[PDB]
């Protein structure tokens, strides 16, 4: 009844952020300039999976401004959650860069299985809130 691969959540790991920045998958306000990583949480419940890939599409006011592909790897079943961390990023700074960005995220593997496709928003501001 439960799939082999289940994407559990997306988190923006950011020590500066005053509050949680978690998207349970079972908008995010980020202060310009701050460092952060994206953590995609998932479970492999039964079989081995190879070639896990994370694909992210960034849009701005409806237009694509970036496509990024990350290699997650190959994982085996296990009770505990797995966590993929993209490299450390820095939220852009500048009134020119402030605003909401639309993110089309996809978790896929060596089957091209749509383990999950979810969309979220990243809002950049001068200050937190």
């Amino acid at each position: 009844m439960v799939p082999n691969v289940v994407v559990t959540g997306l988190t923006l790991v950011c020590s500066s952020a005053p509050g949680p920045l978690e998207l349970d998958l079972t908008s995010f306000v980020l202060k310009e300039g701050v460092e952060y990583r994206i953590a995609i949480s998932f479970r492999v419940n039964r079989e081995i999976v190879s070639g896990m890939k994370y694909i992210q599409h960034t849009y701005r006011k409806g237009v694509k401004i970036d496509k990024t592909d990350y290699m997650v790897g190959s994982y085996g079943p296990r009770a505990e959650e797995y966590e993929f961390l993209t490299p450390v990023e820095e939220a852009p700074k500048g009134m020119l860069a402030r605003g909401s960005y639309s993110i089309k995220s996809r978790f896929t593997d060596d089957d091209k299985t749509d383990h999950l496709s979810w969309e979220w928003n990243l809002t950049i501001k001068k200050d937190w809130k």
